[PDB]
């Protein structure tokens, strides 16, 4: 079963990575399963809704009074050596609260990496049908 572990924020990077203070050390952490419009993106800078979701997850980590990181079941840094993890804010899944503003979009999800895929499946969904941001 996943499990949540605390974290501290360091800095807010992008609308899909988070650099925190997991066990003693910075490090860069990647929204897993979401894809957000870049503003530091390599080959194209910055998309549509980039400066939005970017300030989105800013807001939301700065805000909170506890982070918590939960590693999925499959490897926990990419090739990039950035942490994998699903983040909460004060409770509240970052991942999740930008499918659902239409602010990301579910990424194509790698087994054993994808144990919240449906759950943020049914949020994007909705935020189609809402015609939110990204489906608008």
């Amino acid at each position: 079963k996943l499990h949540k572990e605390p974290a501290t924020l360091i800095k807010a990077i992008d609308g899909d990575t988070v650099k925190l203070m997991y066990k003693g050390q910075p490090m860069t952490f990647r929204l897993l399963l979401v894809d957000t419009p870049e503003t530091k993106h390599p080959k194209k800078g910055v998309e549509k809704y980039g400066p939005e979701a970017s300030a989105f997850t800013k807001k939301m980590v700065e805000n909170a009074k506890k982070i918590e990181v939960e590693f999925d079941k499959g490897q926990r840094t990419d090739k990039y050596g950035r942490g994998l993890a699903y983040i909460y804010a004060d409770g509240k899944m970052v991942n999740e609260a930008l499918v659902r503003q239409g602010l990301a979009k579910v990424a194509a999800a790698a087994a054993p990496n994808n144990t919240h895929e449906q759950h943020l499946r049914k949020s994007e969904a909705q935020a189609k049908k809402e015609k939110l941001n990204i489906w608008s």
